[PDB]
């Protein structure tokens, strides 16, 4: 039975970046719910329970039409903010590792340049969804919009970083100011978080 | 040039079933921002300049490429939001007109029956969408979800109410609770002017 994995900070940890309340709500109400939903799919078919999310993802048209969807959406969810959670850390200097800062560098023109797509990208969504950075089998990078939970497993692609643009993750404090939203996140992106599932690649 | 058409009512107006802050950020941001996207897709276009949103809306595969996305999003979004509004009034007693309720009655088993099913679809949907009450060519009744700005003009049905589901619609008041949101919005549904648009259709 997959569980809701503790924050690895205080829900008023991103404080003022991300509030409380919200934080508490995004994890304990919405995060809890795929959670919850996922379990109840997997229960009528207890063999995929042995399953990761991540192989659940990729092998979304083996599983059984029945739940197909929710497993695609809830899989999908508790994948989503495992990792949103996971590469958020309260407010640090900020330091790039050099692997990484490299290369965004390479591929992007510089720090600047990528922060802007990925900004922009963001900004963009159309309805709920998700912006990642992401690394093919060859780790090269991209940017990558996704609609619903969908994402990058789903195309063969190993997730770096990723932010939340649907409304829950934002509405409280920002309100429509979603660019505001974007750009008060930077402040609490943990680039050394980033860094790890990049050098794991190898 | 298309406008951003007044609200019906004071910002107030539906309290407290929908928040007076929501109301005004909803209508003067949300539904402003789908009438700015929508008039600057159309700038390089004099000749679409000319047509209704919902000739629009029904012309999308016929529409220069460029703008056929933004279009389909941005007059959905016009069209459904503008819809949104005037179906709602100041909380009254519930009377629903005899024409629409015998409608109702015949084709769900009852009202209760309807509403259930209607509130039931509301809580169901994924991610950014509206569920709507629609009628086709012969005004038989169906409920419908779609998802972004999607709406039955695109399937030739006649939409008669709708309710939003996009998280800005709630998530100051109700946060996660949509239930709560879909169980107060009936107490502001505006039958009069469901009936209105049902009888226009013959
Ligand atoms: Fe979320
Ligand atoms: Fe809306």
């Amino acid at each position: 039975k997959h569980e809701l994995p503790p924050l690895p900070y205080a829900y008023n940890a991103l404080e003022p970046f991300i509030d409380a309340k919200t934080l508490e709500i995004h994890h304990t109400k919405h995060h809890q719910s795929y959670v919850d939903k996922l379990n109840a799919a997997l229960e009528k078919y207890p063999d995929l329970q042995d399953k990761t999310v991540e192989e659940l993802i990729k092998s979304l048209n083996e599983l059984p039409e029945e739940i197909r969807t929710t497993v695609r959406n809830n899989a999908g969810g508790h994948f989503s903010h495992t990792l949103y959670w996971n590469i958020m850390n309260p407010a640090t200097q900020e330091y790039i590792p050099e692997e990484l800062g490299n290369a965004l560098v390479e591929t992007f023109g510089s720090i600047i340049a990528f922060k802007e797509q990925f900004s922009k990208a963001a900004a963009n969504i159309f309805g709920s969804g998700w912006v990642w950075l992401a690394a093919d089998a060859n780790k090269k990078l991209k940017i990558v919009s996704t609609t619903g939970h969908d994402n990058p497993l789903m195309t063969g692609d190993a997730p770096l970083m990723v932010i939340d643009i649907w409304e829950h993750a934002y509405y409280l404090h920002y309100q429509n100011r979603r660019p505001e939203y974007i750009e008060n996140w930077w402040n609490v992106l943990d680039w050394k978080a980033v860094e790890e599932r990049y050098n794991a690649l190898g």
